[PDB]
DNA sequence: TTGGGCGCTGCT
DNA sequence: AGCAGCGCCCAA
């Protein structure tokens, strides 16, 4: 539980990112993901609901919020997502691969 | 307006 | 362990 909830910084290594992810083990990886698509011009989340896709989840739970206000957005997780591919397995690897010990 | 992501955690 | 969600500060 204390391992559970150390900081670890999880840098981003996309070309001119370097952006550094508070990142717990708490945590799971979606936020690690999400920013792994940011950086893919796919728009691989589809909605539940209506036509609109996008690159990451937060965006997705942003459209839920606004265009689908009463209602739960859900089958979202890294489980659900299209992951198990070459263009994801790619883009994981140039952000984060350096760091796949710590991550899982 | 959009939404990244910090920090949160109920739940399995 | 860690998934799969959420409130909200603030410019990612
Ligand atoms: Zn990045
Ligand atoms: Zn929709």
């Amino acid at each position: 539980k204390e391992e559970m909830n150390k900081v670890h910084n999880i840098k981003c290594h996309f070309d001119n990112c370097n952006r550094k992810i508070h990142w717990k083990i708490r945590y799971g990886k979606l936020r690690l993901v999400d920013h792994a698509l940011s950086h893919q011009e796919e728009k691989s989340i589809d909605c539940q609901k209506c036509e609109y896709s996008c690159q990451t989840t937060r965006q997705m739970r942003y459209h839920y919020k606004k265009i689908h206000a009463n209602l739960k957005m859900e089958g979202f997780g890294i489980l659900n997502i299209p992951l198990q591919n070459t263009k994801f397995s790619d883009v994981w690897n140039k952000c984060f691969g350096d760091q796949l010990k710590t991550i899982g």
